[PDB]
């Protein structure tokens, strides 16, 4: 369905707008803490290591899985990701991160 | 010992670097590709899901058994746990309000 897809889509939207206001508001740390899991902000706060370990591109597979418990789904998935990613948010990651 | 505040202030230093990673995002508007990135699909469906949760619960006409129809266990992410609803700080609730029930 291409309608629930729009549907799902203006859904996303409206969460990210809200972040967006938050924000911009100071409420974004109590909005987070209310609407994402303890595992999901502690998955998101592993998540930018993964990437920032991705792009440095010295950690194998194996590390990878040592140290944050990634397995090969998962990293596969942030690799797919980083390759989907427009190139101006890849480059201002490796900026970012690695900096 | 059971209990590590030392790992606890790591994690925690770990998010506020997700955070702020995220606060630079949407002040370059580099948003919405960063959580395409970091959230999986069925996450961010969850989170747009979850917003309606909060607008129903605020707009408090749909009854508990249609509220559980609607939403199901996904509810309890909102309205139970370490930080629910109730629980949040008065000016979270009233901006929630403001802007969900406009």
């Amino acid at each position: 369905s291409a309608a629930m897809a729009e549907q799902r889509h203006q859904e996303w939207l409206r969460f990210v707008d809200l972040l967006k206001n938050a924000y911009q508001n100071d409420l974004h740390l109590p909005l987070l803490n209310l609407m994402l899991t303890p595992d999901e902000r502690e998955a998101l706060g592993t998540r930018v290591r993964i990437v920032e370990e991705l792009l440095r591109g010295e950690m194998s597979q194996r590390e990878l899985k040592n140290e944050f418990g990634a397995g090969i789904a998962t990293i596969t998935r942030g690799s797919n990701s980083l390759k989907a990613a427009p190139v101006e948010l890849r480059q201002w990651l490796e900026e970012v991160l690695l900096k």
